[PDB]
């Protein structure tokens, strides 16, 4: 996704894997 509150890339890989 990278579009669900991940725009800041704060997590990206920490949002699932």
């Amino acid at each position: 996704e990278f579009k669900r509150i991940v725009q800041r890339i704060k997590d990206f890989l920490r949002n699932l894997v």
